[PDB]
């Protein structure tokens, strides 16, 4: 079984696209492999230097992933900056990185040195742990390939010291029909207040269809989100309500509201428990950092032989 | 009230007479009334070479050489760069405050790109690391060479950026360009590049070769010799006090001794002058753990200041 490593964005608020799209699958994969996952809070600094906001974002990211089912016993789960080894490997990988490689990168292309450089720091996270597989999206594919390129450059020079990582890649619709995404501001958040959740579900864009008539559920965003929360029978019963007529889109929102609350009630409660007693969160994160620091310290020793430390 | 002076010492190359009468003696003598921080810059060395076995022994040799020439771990803070790891982290942080054009215009990179050669990310980024070195220790003065000053200006710009954003986090550092030239074997200023050096930590054989290579006029053995023009006399002056040097020109202006003999004299002068350094040098490498203890001590003092500084930083970045 291959080593799968995921960096996790601390920034922002987790939404149900994230959940049914990435996380749920990842949480169910914790049995067939030792997963490694980290809140990349180092990368978070390229786009912000408000410390207090960054700090909170990390605690909150931490708690959110745990409550959605990351089990720190099965997997290796930690805060990036807790394993400082990556920082020194970053420096070493830089010496093997041609500028051109970075100039042609895409999050920069598409301007601080942090922003230009972060692909090397990413290669360091990947390479430090002999990652076989990096689960990403299209947007992050060439970052993985850049780490693989750095790896080949180092191997040629030092012998095979690094595993060559390989990138691995059904849409949740957002509020407006598009892919749900923070950047489109069309999301339904998981850890928000009931009041905020009702507002988000209210913004869902609908047909003009009149309350009295049959509504098309095949093209209704409300029905598409709801599909995520129901089996075939619950989906049939709501389809029958669309067709029958006599209920408005507003009635369906109330229903989606209750579906979304019920579904995440536990994760929400666990989240709040984690943030009310943060000494437990720290402990979970410290425990994950220990397992990762042990793998990292051991790769580093081998690097140190090659680089003379 | 002695302001903090910080100097990065390159681990590569062989130290020579010029390195000593030129820069090192002054640094060693500054220790008493100055507050000196000096580190062996082994992270920077990594941009030039990735050959670990060489890099390690250059680092050791370097540390042993400076200690030998008079760096006092008790008066000073002296350490190997890589022993104080906070510096890597500060390097990441400063990158967030470092504008690209500030690096695209750095000489080292510019000039590399001009020749037509390709550049590592390391080469491009080293100015930020350098700036982390400077700023991590609240450096007041960075002793610098006539062309190296851009480095300090870069740190100074990053410093302002961060302070603008977070308040008084950094002391703004200042280049101090240092103040007689040491003649090389060929008459030109002695430097590694010119291959005109007389090394300090060499065999008796290698010293003799280098000294014997010194170039001279064809003033015959028996005839008076113009000291005021001889390179042997120029160099010999560095090892000799007032009476010592006059005693010697008397030998020149009397005739009777030839340059071959003066070269023999010069050998004994250099050998004697550096004997205690050379023997100290050899012990530190032969008994690697006395060296280690001293570099650990140094690293311990540097690390305390770096930690007090990273504590401030951690507050502001949320770590």
């Amino acid at each position: 079984a291959m080593r799968v490593l995921t960096g996790l964005q601390p920034s922002g608020d987790l939404h149900i696209g994230n959940y049914f799209g990435a996380i749920k699958q990842m949480v169910d994969a914790q049995e067939k492999s030792q997963m490694f996952m980290f809140i990349a809070n180092y990368h978070a600094m390229t786009s912000s230097q408000d410390g207090e906001k960054l700090k909170q974002n990390s605690l909150k990211a931490a708690a959110a992933f745990l409550s959605l089912g990351i089990d720190p016993q099965k997997s290796v789960f930690w805060l990036q900056s807790d394993v400082k080894e990556v920082m020194e490997l970053y420096w070493i990988l830089s010496q093997f990185t041609p500028m051109g490689l970075l100039e042609r990168a895409h999050s920069y292309k598409d301007a601080s040195h942090g922003l230009f450089s972060y692909p090397v720091l990413m290669a360091a996270d990947i390479l430090l742990f002999d990652t076989r597989i990096v689960p990403v999206g299209k947007d992050q594919i060439q970052h993985v390939e850049i780490a693989r390129d750095i790896a080949l450059k180092v191997n040629n020079e030092w012998g095979e010291i690094f595993t060559l990582p390989e990138a691995r890649v059904a849409v949740v619709v957002g509020t407006d029909g598009a892919k749900m995404s923070k950047s489109y501001q069309n999301t339904i958040d998981i850890f928000s207040s009931e009041k905020t959740l009702k507002k988000q579900i209210s913004s869902i864009v609908t047909d003009s269809t009149a309350l009295e008539d049959p509504k098309d559920h095949e093209n209704c965003n409300i029905f598409k989100i709801a599909k995520l929360f129901l089996d075939e029978s619950g989906q049939k019963e709501l389809q029958i309500r669309y067709e029958k007529g006599g209920e408005g889109y507003g009635h369906f929102k109330i229903y989606l509201n209750e579906l979304v609350n019920a579904y995440f009630k536990e994760a929400r409660e666990k989240y709040n428990e984690l943030l009310e007693k943060p000494s437990h969160l720290k402990e979970i994160l410290d425990f994950g950092a220990t397992k990762a620091r042990k793998i990292a310290q051991e790769k580093m020793q081998k690097i140190y032989e090659k680089i003379g430390l």
